[PDB]
């Protein structure tokens, strides 16, 4: 069917992409990067994240596949050597689709902007000290003082979330996880410290205390927002769909990426 | 209906219990500690955990209520001053029941023993070094060397799990969370480090490497098991039911217990 | 003798400063903010840090005293109510001087800039990913990938260092402590993780791998450096001297600031 | 001169020991395990710790050397292949001696017992909850509730201390480091959390609150003490001396053991 292929842009990924396109030419497959049904990412996790964001408005009509030519490649399912095997199996179809949860960030001013995240959404201050009130389903939970905050999807829990001390959570769990970056904790200022895991339909809201300017980074795209009144996090109703042709369990993916391989 | 009341056993809790029983005497309420439908725990969280284990074979016929005369009282919903208000509201009934997930531990030898946990199930060695292989849905994930391991329910995530660095997770999430106690990490020995959160139907199995004797502690009842072949953790099919007469959200319960009150 | 007084600049601190100056007028004390021998800081720790940096080129001729009108005031020894008692005791003199170690940062380009720190010196990237090689006394120790790094004095170990997981160390120890901010740790990238404590005469050098632009923050004064070839940390030969009129041990200062007061 | 050799007791270490003894037979070296001047440990760190404790009453007349046939071997300086090179260089003498600090633990009852540690001294309860008051130079610092506490030497900071989150500190620093094992931190119970680093002559005292029975483990020799009134930690006046024949810096030792080799 309709497919497209994105490349990291080095020689290896570009040539692999040309060879897969040439192989797709022997099947009833049309190359279409406007309305693809299959999106192939050849590169690292950064390349995969770019592919997700390139098509985030057609998520329910698209199944993604990652081929890793990069370094780690956590979202990848294939090594370059199996590209010919992938072309053939994809050609037929009849694959299984697996869905992972996504995170919605809403930013309100004084106007709303919404963003979708596959890994995480973080917030830091523009220059001065970061201070926000943390409100959970409209109840004031804590005042946070420190470097910033990170809200992660389940599949994002192995990325920045992990380096901040968060728990790794299986992507079948519809949740988001809030982790702290370096908070002040003394006699006057206290935070919960621990990561927090929220289910679907819980809303986490960050309200400015003094400074209203923040740097909000969604999957490593960092944007300065001015005159912010509220940042709201919630599990998205939208999901990313993966094309799976063979069992590669999450916990094996975790083992291969962090323990040994 | 049928109810019973357990007490921490100090003067304050004993007298409160006698006064609630006297007040229940003015309603169609029978005291029955064999087949109660309502179990009232007057004391701390330890007293509440004892009450849960006293009736863990009638969990689907029982709704629990905690009154805190202890110190922290995380599972408590009432202060002693409101005991008369509780008696009256309980008398009628028509309350809302809320359900929290539970954790099942199976211990196999060479014979099976199963245990149910409301807070957590932990494992340490009997004397020598603790070394187990960690197997997730039959796939070898890691070899753990260190002090021991802790598997927590969601409502347990605020207890020992929290002190071990685990994430606090809302009890509407059917999951269990595995945290490490002091693992060796050097050039030869490596663990994942991060807490792990498992959904329902995932099975975590600990397999001995050399020593087969372990100290297994379920909600702080520590038992020595000998000749252990396997310890298996999974989210229980059984749930604890709470009688709720007013909104007391989990995250407010967390705020009151850890931030301020 | 010669003294000066700096103020946080709110009404409370300004009026306190005017009243201390009026009281100093009844003694053989000259106000001199060019060559003071005593520097009084009225305000928080930020005000005290500003005072230290205002006179960092006359450190061996100056004894500092902090009066806290701010919030925490970790470097403060006096409450505003005791200001009259301080004026009198300072008037005579015959006080004890206590010395704390300081941290030297050298930044080299392609030209050297040196900075002195009382709390800490940290380094982050200008925008892209932070990657440096960490070299200890000319031996390559690790490649660090993450948010950045923090090098703390002993008296700084209770500040940012503490929030990054570092150890609190008594200021009689001539050392510096290196802590990580959110490092990547997976199969390909590894750091030591743990804080590192270096004695006098050990030199820690950060060498860029790709990007050469860094944001270097010395006691919260953040400066962008371009075309950086090396950042070198070492315990300074210079020390800050405090005027002490009564025993206020470090560990009591720590207790009062973090446990209870 | 006078020397002895201890072995891990496997074939490899036993045969290596016999071959070194045979080689020492061609020099003016006498085997004497009562009053040796050189103690050679062939095995892992556990074997080295046993050797240290076998001769802890002649520490100022003994220089130690470790040969690693074990797994990690942090205190080892030689691989088995260099044993012949070591015999020859030791034969002459004229080596450099390096000294590392040690930790003294005093246990008082109601009678004093003292112990010396090369890695660390830890304390846990005998069965019930561990609660002690922590007193620093006679000032009450905190009440600790949790699993236990660990006091580490500098060279011990890479062992259990590291797994508990402590800082790694260069052994030229005469200090000890106190780390927590899983403490309760909520609205009612609070600890400092952070590791604490103490200089020489500071005394840390643990005073029981209720239960007086503790399990005290010195370099992994765990002893039950009953009716304990006080546990006092301080940097020992005694030092362990190493024979060094070539530069092997601590931070390179750390790199080789934890980063790569
Ligand atoms: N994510 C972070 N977490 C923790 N600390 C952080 C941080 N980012 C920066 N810092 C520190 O801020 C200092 C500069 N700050 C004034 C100084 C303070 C100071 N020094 C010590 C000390 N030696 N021991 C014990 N408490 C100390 N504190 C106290 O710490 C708080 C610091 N305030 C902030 O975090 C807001 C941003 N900072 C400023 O506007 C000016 C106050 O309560 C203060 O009384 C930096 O130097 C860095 O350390
Ligand atoms: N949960 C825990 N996590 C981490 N360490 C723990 C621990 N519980 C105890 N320990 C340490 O064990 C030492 C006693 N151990 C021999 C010694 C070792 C040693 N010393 C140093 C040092 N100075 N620097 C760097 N690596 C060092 N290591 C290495 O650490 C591992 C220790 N092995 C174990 O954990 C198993 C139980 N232990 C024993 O049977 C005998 C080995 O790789 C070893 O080469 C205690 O003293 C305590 O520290
Ligand atoms: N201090 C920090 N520590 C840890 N991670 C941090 C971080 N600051 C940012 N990030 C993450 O970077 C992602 C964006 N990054 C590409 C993506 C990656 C990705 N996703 C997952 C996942 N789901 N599970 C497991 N490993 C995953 N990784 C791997 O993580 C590394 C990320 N590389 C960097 O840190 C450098 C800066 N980043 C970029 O240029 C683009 C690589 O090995 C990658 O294969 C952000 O989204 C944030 O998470
Ligand atoms: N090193 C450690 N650190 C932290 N917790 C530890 C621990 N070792 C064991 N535990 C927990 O003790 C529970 C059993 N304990 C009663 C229960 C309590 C409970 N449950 C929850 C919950 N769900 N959320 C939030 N706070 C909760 N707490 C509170 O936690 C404290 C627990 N007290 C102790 O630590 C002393 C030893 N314990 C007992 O005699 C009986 C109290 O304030 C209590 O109100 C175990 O189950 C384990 O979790």
């Amino acid at each position: 069917m309709k497919y497209m292929i994105t490349s990291k842009g080095d020689e290896k990924s570009d040539l692999l992409r040309l060879n897969m396109i040439a192989g797709f030419g022997e099947y009833d497959m049309e190359y279409d990067d406007v309305e693809p049904e299959i999106v192939i990412s050849i590169g690292g996790d950064g390349t995969f994240l770019s592919a997700f964001h390139q098509y985030e408005e057609r998520l329910d009509e698209i199944a993604f596949i990652g081929i890793h030519t990069g370094h780690l490649g956590f979202y990848a399912d294939w090594r370059p050597a199996e590209a010919d095997k992938l072309v053939k199996l994809l050609a037929k179809g009849e694959y299984q689709k697996v869905s992972y949860p996504l995170l919605k960030t809403t930013v309100k001013y004084g106007k709303e902007a919404t963003y979708l995240a596959l890994n995480e959404s973080t917030v830091k201050s523009s220059g001065g000290p970061f201070v926000v009130d943390v409100v959970i389903n409209d109840i004031h939970f804590e005042r946070f003082r420190g470097d910033g905050l990170c809200m992660s999807t389940p599949s994002g829990t192995t990325a920045y979330n992990k380096s901040l001390g968060g728990a790794l959570m299986h992507p079948s769990i519809e949740a988001m996880q809030l982790t702290e970056m370096a908070s002040i904790n003394n006699r006057v200022y206290r935070t919960i410290g621990s990561p927090l895991v929220f289910p679907k339909h819980h809303v986490v809201s960050l309200q400015p205390v003094n400074d209203k300017d923040f740097q909000i980074s969604v999957d490593h795209l960092s944007i300065l927002h001015r005159d912010v009144q509220e940042i709201r996090y919630e599990v998205s109703a939208k999901k990313i769909h993966f094309a799976r042709f063979r069992s590669f369990p999450f916990w094996r993916r975790v083992h291969d990426s962090f323990i040994e391989d």
